[PDB]
């Protein structure tokens, strides 16, 4: 459950948020495969309710009505084709499994669903599954409202309705089996693992029961006896009754402290400095490295949802975002997930975006295709952070230094730091309001390396900055605080 099952040498997964199956299949072949990306986390592939007020929000996909593979991203046919095509080029697929609940209890009854299935929230009727009134936790919840009123009581967090969503009775074998059969269909198609949505709102034991029913991965792409990769979404910043450690037995867990603290450090808030990152990882109170799935931002907190947080860095703060993502990709802690989003019109009232509901680019409800420009960026308001040179090259950097020890740390006692990974990679950051000029020991063999942040190695030359490492391992670095990207990264494969 802890092994990502990526093709050997690939160390990151990318969340292609709200992307259509056909677009992801193409992306795997023309980009993700050749550029060394390990996998793709897809939006929920199961049928959801249609929300017209507001107009098709991204969150309607977190209100399941059935387990039919029929959404705005595509149908079963297109989903199977995407999985097959991506697996054939060495890119895995990870499914966002929404299994804690169904649709909103106060939703209207009818066929206003992405595939035409009927449902009646009031009577707890889901014919397409099928689920009935006794497949839910209505009588199990003890709050006056029926919803989660306090996060200091583990019972109501797991047995009550999360934002009015009908809570499934996961202790029942009927429910456990229905969910397992849905997940097994996905595994048989070729999916490598799952992101278990709202794991915090389910009992660790119930999740384990579902996981014990899962088949081994498809032998057409995976070795015999391969178990699906599992990463549970558990928001734990401390101070609450539920802890991330309660879920360690099922598989990996999302470490939300990672992005919250990294963001604070890079923004230089609350007296934090980059020099403090020397003991980054478990030294900062994070879960064990082999149990964590790390990321700077996710689909929720980049727009104030989930636990939110003001320190969270997103594409909106591009310069700092690249620094944070670059640090994450270079550091050995955890398994890394890169975010890929779409842009929406923000409207801040009282320091909060009220347009955080806006769904993916669309033409009257139909999600727009991902167009690729001449400079390799995306059109139609798809941000495609995974295509930014600075990010794609750091994804490659992580592959090159996989398994290498954290080494040769240096800092100026403020916000200028540098470190290497064995004798295969080195990175230097300048997050101070003044210039950086030092001769650092890189731990790398002598020669001329291409900086992969400002450019690329093309043939026997570099398109960006060139760094010369003398015979003893030292190299002079000069980074201005006004530089577009205030950090340099060189590795064994960028050497001329
Ligand atoms: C899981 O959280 C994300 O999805 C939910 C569900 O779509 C929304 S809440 C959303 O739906 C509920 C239930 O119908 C109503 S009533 C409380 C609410 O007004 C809607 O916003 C959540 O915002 C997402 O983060
Ligand atoms: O609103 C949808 C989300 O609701 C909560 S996020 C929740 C967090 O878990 C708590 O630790 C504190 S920060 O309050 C937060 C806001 O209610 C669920 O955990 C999410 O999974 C869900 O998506
Ligand atoms: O590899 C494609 C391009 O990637 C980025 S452009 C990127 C920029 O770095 C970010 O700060 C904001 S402005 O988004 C931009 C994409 O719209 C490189 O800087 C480019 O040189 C490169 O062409
Ligand atoms: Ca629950
Ligand atoms: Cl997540
Ligand atoms: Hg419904």
């Amino acid at each position: 459950q802890y092994a990502p099952q990526t093709q050997s040498g690939r160390t990151s997964i990318v969340h292609l948020f709200e992307w259509r199956w056909v677009d992801i299949a193409l992306e795997c072949e023309r980009y993700l495969g050749p550029k060394g990306f390990g996998g793709v986390q897809v939006s929920p592939p199961n049928e959801n309710v249609v929300v017209t007020n507001p107009s098709r929000p991204w969150w309607e996909r977190y209100q399941p009505v059935s387990y039919k593979l029929c959404t705005r991203s595509g149908n079963e046919n297109e989903f199977r084709d995407m999985v097959t095509r991506c697996n054939n080029v060495g890119v895995r697929i990870y499914v966002d499994a929404v299994i804690n609940h169904m649709c909103g209890s106060g939703a209207a009854a009818g066929t206003g669903t992405t595939c035409g299935s009927y449902c009646n929230p009031g009577s707890r009727e889901f014919p397409a599954v099928p689920y009935s009134a006794w497949d839910f936790n209505d009588g199990k919840c003890k709050t006056a409202s029926g919803g989660i009123e306090s996060y200091n009581d583990p019972y109501q967090v797991r047995d009550c309705q999360l934002v009015g969503l009908l809570d499934l009775a996961l202790e029942k074998d009927y429910v456990r089996s229905m969910i397992a059969d849905y997940l097994n269909k996905l595994i048989d198609i070729g999916v490598a693992g799952f992101r278990i949505d709202a794991s915090k709102h389910m009992w660790p034991g119930d999740i384990k029961a579902v996981l014990d029913k899962l088949h081994n991965l498809n032998t057409n792409w995976f070795p015999a006896g391969s178990r699906p990769f599992i990463f549970q979404e558990v928001i734990d910043l401390g101070g609450e009754a539920i802890k991330s450690s309660e879920y360690f037995g099922n598989g990996r867990v999302t470490e939300f402290k990672y992005g919250a603290k990294l963001g604070t450090v890079v923004r230089k808030w609350s007296g934090e400095k980059m020099s403090y990152l020397k003991n980054w990882g478990e030294g900062w109170g994070f879960m064990p490295s082999d149990r964590a799935l790390v990321f700077v931002d996710n689909h929720d907190n980049q727009r104030g949802h989930g636990a939110g947080g003001s320190s969270i860095l997103t594409f909106w703060d591009a310069r700092l975002y690249k620094i944070a993502v670059g640090f994450m990709l270079a550091h050995p802690y955890g398994f890394t997930r890169v975010m890929s989003s779409y842009r929406w019109a923000r409207n801040f009232v009282n320091g909060e975006d009220v347009n955080d509901w806006i769904g993916p680019p669309n033409n009257n409800g139909v999600i727009k295709e991902v167009t690729i420009n001449a400079d390799t960026t995306c059109g139609n308001d798809w941000v495609c952070e995974h295509r930014w040179r600075e990010i794609r090259n750091m994804v490659w950097f992580r592959n090159v230094v996989d398994g290498e020890p954290f080494a040769n740390w240096w800092d100026n006692g403020s916000n200028q730091v540098a470190f290497g990974r064995g004798n295969r990679g080195f990175i230097v950051f300048n997050n101070d309001d003044w210039q950086l000029s030092s001769t650092l020991q890189t731990g790398l063999p002598g020669g001329t390396y291409c900086d992969v942040i400002s450019g690329d190695k093309v043939g026997n030359s570099c398109t960006g900055i060139k760094v010369y490492v003398s015979s003893d391992g030292t190299a002079q670095f000069s980074i201005s605080n006004s530089a577009e990207d205030p950090f340099i990264a060189i590795h064994a494969e960028s050497k001329l």
